[PDB]
Parts: structure tokens; sequence; C-alpha cells
């Protein structure tokens, strides 16, 4: 019968043959101190961006921001890791964990962050989280002492110059991790989507274990959609008391993406995310609900149970 794919899990309906991976890219040049994006839920709301037709004068409630203790940035060399873990360190004495983000083979080679790229971002489509990281293991291990191509991309998000190298070292995102004073977790999330059902239970599981005075520092790619996406969970699931509005805005004003609707004016060339976009607004409020709802537990309902008996509608 019905649906073939619901609301929350439209990505399945895609082809990941169509997109799978054709280049290491460059994820940071390495050049500033922090990666980009960085911010914390310590730091002070700034203006929204315009696009998002905010009330820049609306000041949401800071309740429970103190306590939240999250950051997210974008990719880092590993310097600019170790110069996030001081930052952190600043700020709190308990654990501190790297929450990578990101479904794509990724790693290090002679400490160059890089990812094996394909079209959208989505070399590791489809793939169970077991099945995207041992993608990961094979291919970043069968670089070393061979020759690669690493590049960044500019038009039409193809190779642009970039350098070649005969790799002499590879590393793991845990090892660099490792090395900056973090813990590390994985969450195999496809860039740009809602994460599955299973992503998020994996996190929520996860979530469950920690100390209460952990600090989780979450990355992806640009450190914006899907970075915003677990800092909002982690936000709500963590301060229930508070308003969704309040939620979205706060995380969008630390500078994160703000995910409540706004007008979406995309390219003719971008035409493929806008589901996208309107689907991850519609699930957030879901998970929103979520939260609300299975508070009187307990959470004695995981999400992905939750969810396929409470559908989001389209």
């Amino acid at each position: 019968q019905t649906v073939t794919e619901p609301v929350g899990s439209y990505a399945r309906a895609e082809r990941p043959q169509d997109f799978e991976g054709f280049v290491w890219r460059l994820l940071n040049d390495g050049k500033e101190a922090l990666p980009r994006n960085f911010r914390t839920s310590a730091d002070a709301l700034r203006a929204p961006e315009k696009k998002f037709h905010l009330d820049a004068a609306y000041v949401p409630s800071r309740e429970g921001m103190d306590a939240l203790h999250i950051s997210g940035s974008s990719a880092f060399t590993p310097a600019q890791l170790k110069n996030v873990a001081a930052k952190l360190r600043e700020k709190t004495a308990g654990p501190i964990y790297d929450v990578d983000l990101s479904q794509n083979s990724h790693g290090y080679l002679d400490g160059i962050p890089v990812e094996w790229y394909g079209e959208r971002n989505w070399a590791n489509l489809g793939k169970s989280q077991h099945e995207a990281l041992a993608d990961e293991r094979h291919r970043l291990h069968a670089a070393l002492h061979k020759t690669v191509y690493i590049a960044p991309l500019g038009k039409h998000k193809l190779p642009e110059g970039g350098e070649v190298r005969r790799v002499q070292k590879v590393q793991t995102n845990q090892e660099v991790a490792e090395a900056a004073g973090m813990r590390y977790f994985r969450i195999a999330a496809t860039d740009g989507v809602w994460p599955t059902p299973e992503n998020i239970d994996r996190f929520l599981a996860f979530y469950r274990t920690l100390p209460q005075d952990a600090w989780l520092h979450f990355h992806s790619h640009s450190g914006v959609g899907a970075t915003t996406a677990f800092m909002v969970m982690t936000d709500m699931l963590k301060n229930p008391s508070v308003s969704l509005k309040d939620i979205l805005y706060r995380q969008h004003e630390i500078g994160g993406f703000y995910y409540g609707e706004f007008p979406i004016k995309t390219k003719d060339k971008d035409s493929w995310k806008t589901k996208y976009y309107r689907e991850k607004i519609v699930m957030i409020e879901q998970f929103y609900r979520y939260v609300q709802e299975n508070r009187a537990d307990g959470y004695q309902t995981p999400w992905s149970v939750w969810l396929k008996s409470h559908p989001a509608k389209a």
C-alpha cells in the first residue's frame, strides 16, 4: 500500500549510483586558527540574517543556555581542532566530544582534512552506517603511499586546481579528535537532508549515556545545516520548557541555520534542494512534538518507533 516513503524519509527515493564519489575534496585550507562557523551555546546572540525575515529585536528566552554546553563548526585541520578544544576547555571541566555528523567518507591525508566527494555530496547515500564507515576505512587506507589529487571545488562544483601528492600519513577522525583531547562519536547522516530515524535513534541512545557535564561539539561539512539540526535537537531535548520559536531563533542567533519557515528563494540550479528544505522544517517541528509528548516517560518509545505511528504531514 503506502507510503512508499514517508515524510522525513524523502531521500530514500533518490538513486545512490547517480551520486558516487569522484574526487578528494579539501575541507579546510587551514589558514584560520578555527574552523568556520564556530559557535557555542554560551555565546551572546547576534542579529538574525536578513534572508530569514525575522524581527531583529525579538529576544528569545535564554533559559537553559548556560547549562546546554554545546557547540558547532565546519570541518577542521588537526591544529584547528586543538584550537577548538582549548576554547571549549575554558568553558567546561567535563568530557568534550567531537560529534561527527557526515555520512561521507572522510579523514586526513598528510594532516589535510578531505572528503570523498560525489554530486550533491551524496557519495555514501543509502549506505548503512556500517557500510559508510567500512568504505571510509578501506578508502583512507588505500591512499597511504599512493598519489592522490585533492582539490577544492568552484564553478559548477567541479574540481579546480588543488594539489597532487604522494600520501605519507593517514589519520581517522577519531585519531584527530583523540589528539586534541576530545572523545569521538560518529553519526553517518546524509548532507543536506533530514537525518534518518536511525541516525536520530543513535544520537538519542548516545545522549542518554552521557555524563551530565559532557560538552558536545558537533561538526559537519559547512557546519551549518546538519550541525544546527542536532544542536536544535539537543537544545529541545535538554530544555523542553522553552518554546519552539525561542529554540529556533537562539540557535540561529548564535550563528547556526534558522530552521523555521522563511521566504525560500532558491535558484533553478538548486531546485532539487527545495523539498529537502521544506522537509527539514516539518521534521524539526515533529521532533519538537516528540520531545513534548514523550517527556512524560522515560522516553519509553524511541524516536523511530514514535515517528512511524505518528507521521508528520507534507
